């Protein structure tokens, strides 16, 4: 391996005048280049090489600020929060007290509202292998409680990058923090990835009713059901469904879900402490957005494997707890590890 590059360039200016700046972590050739913004945490760019050793730009993206700022609705390669996916009715109950959010997808909560952390802008600094993003979300942001004092820190060794967030809160509330890249190991520019195969770790996932919220019950088995991903198999459907873990929340990361190109030969290998994965396959892309490599995006584009508690959490006690009170230590951690095969 050869040692991580850091550098950092402004990147532009949102429309209110803030400046934002990109990251680049460089590992070489045989490694990858990922770059990194300061606006939503996002992850602009992954590259990484074929089975001939050939580099190529991975998550969908745009080559510009302007396009994030204009086009969020996708979150491309967001750092989402306060609380990533659904909260049902845009409300829940935290020791006895009603929040109210504001309802930004139909009745619900999304991705932590519409100023949600992936809207807005990190204080950087660069770390040895890396980048780590800080900044405090106050008392009430988007109607979540407490001041949540934030960090997740991107890093980079050979192949793989790892993603640690860390929050701690001055008052009762709830965290569920995700990166939502969409990956096309084929290169973003390639067309469908519902070709990719897919082997995911779950034996168990959560079923939604027609606005995404999870039907009440436990997790149900994927046995038998389109869900079942439990052999490496093409991706092929329509999904926005989270899958239950094996093991449910650890403390350290394991492999969850591996993710192949058999065109390209481009691996990768999804390791992370979280109980939950959301797998979206960017259905609402309808070829109007041009990304990096210049290449419209259509409807599976890329996939997005979003390392998760499960949606609507904080209305569901059955479900592993998203809530960090005052003294506590929240982490998460996912590593997405490039290979070719």
């Amino acid at each position: 391996a050869m040692r991580t590059q850091v550098s950092r360039e402004p990147f532009g200016t949102l429309d209110d005048g803030t400046r934002v700046d990109r990251w680049t972590l460089e590992s070489g050739p045989a490694g990858l280049r990922v770059r990194v913004l300061t606006y939503g945490g996002i992850v602009q760019t992954v590259e990484a090489p074929d089975r001939d050793g050939m580099r190529g730009q991975l998550a969908l993206g745009f080559a510009d600020l302007a396009s994030y700022a204009a086009h969020g609705g996708s979150y491309f390669g967001a750092l989402v929060g306060r609380y990533a996916n659904r909260i049902a009715g845009a409300s829940f109950v935290l020791d006895g007290r009603t929040d109210a959010l504001t309802p930004n997808n139909g009745r619900h909560s999304l991705h932590g509202g519409p100023g949600g952390f992936s809207r807005v802008v990190w204080d950087a600094r660069e770390v040895d292998g890396g980048v780590q993003l800080h900044r405090v979300s106050p008392d009430g942001e988007e109607g979540f409680p407490g001041a949540l004092d934030v960090r997740v820190t991107y890093t980079l060794s050979a192949g793989a990058l790892r993603i640690v967030s860390c929050a701690t809160t001055d008052a009762p509330t709830v965290v569920n923090l995700t990166n939502h890249t969409y990956l096309n190991l084929g290169g973003d520019g390639s067309g469908s990835a519902a070709g990719h195969e897919l082997r995911l770790a779950a034996s168990r996932y959560t079923p939604v009713d027609g606005t995404g919220i999870p039907v009440p019950g436990a997790p149900a088995e994927v046995t038998g059901t389109r869900f079942d991903f439990r052999a490496a198999r093409a991706v092929a459907g329509a999904y926005d469904h989270n899958f239950a873990l094996d093991g449910g929340v650890r403390e350290a990361p394991r492999t969850v879900a591996e993710l192949y190109d058999p065109r390209s030969g481009r691996a990768l290998a999804l390791a992370t402490t979280e109980p939950g994965l959301q797998l979206y396959t960017a259905d609402h892309l309808d070829g109007t957005l041009t990304g990096t490599s210049g290449v419209p995006y259509g409807p599976a584009a890329g996939l997005a494997l979003e390392t998760q508690h499960f949606p609507d959490s904080p209305n569901r006690p059955d479900f592993p707890s998203t809530v960090l009170r005052p003294g506590e230590s929240y982490r998460s951690e996912t590593v997405y590890a490039f290979s070719v095969r």
